[PDB]
RNA sequence: AGGAGUGGAGCCUGCGGCUUAAUUUGACCAACACGGGAAACCUCACCCGGCCCGGACACGGACAGGAUUGACAGAUUGAUA
């Protein structure tokens, strides 16, 4: 029970339970919200500006970050598959607890 | 054999012609108050001008580092499209 694969499975909860806000503009949107209790972020994003925002409103509104590898491999996992690409997601509500909401829970 | 008429007058209404941006069009005993057709808008088919897609679905491309949607004001417009 990898945080990799209580991260994916978390992410289909959410997407199967329309919880998932993908996109930097939502994930801010949803964060300013004083929602979204978790958020996900991708390493790979070669934009200075966008990982500054991401992780300063993140630590404002003090909230979990995962910092995940790949935009490619993120985007495939949150279901925009071809896969677009995602650089930032935001978990609105979890669908049902799970042992990956656990797991997720534990790493933080 | 007759009665009431029509054809004459004014008007209503349909048809041709003429005119028009358009005067939408069908029909010439068995067409012409016929299309149940008494049209201000609608009807609308015609003319002038301006929005919208209400172009399913398939394939390909662009895209969550955003494909796309809508909109206040001021210009603009017949218009608070
Ligand atoms: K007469
Ligand atoms: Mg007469
Ligand atoms: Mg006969
Ligand atoms: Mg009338
Ligand atoms: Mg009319
Ligand atoms: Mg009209």
């Amino acid at each position: 029970m990898d945080v990799n694969t209580a991260l994916q499975e978390v992410l289909k909860t959410a997407l199967i339970h329309d919880g998932l806000a993908r996109g930097i503009r939502e994930a801010a949107k949803a964060l300013d919200k004083r929602q979204a209790h978790l958020c996900v972020l991708a390493s790979n994003c070669d934009e200075p500006m966008y990982v500054k925002l991401v992780e300063a409103l993140c630590a404002e509104h003090q909230i979990n970050l995962i910092k995940v590898d790949d935009n490619k491999k993120l985007g495939e996992w949150v279901g925009l598959c071809k896969v677009v690409g995602c650089s930032c997601v935001v978990v609105k509500d979890y669908g049902k607890e799970s042992q990956a909401k656990d797991v997720i829970e534990e790493y933080f």
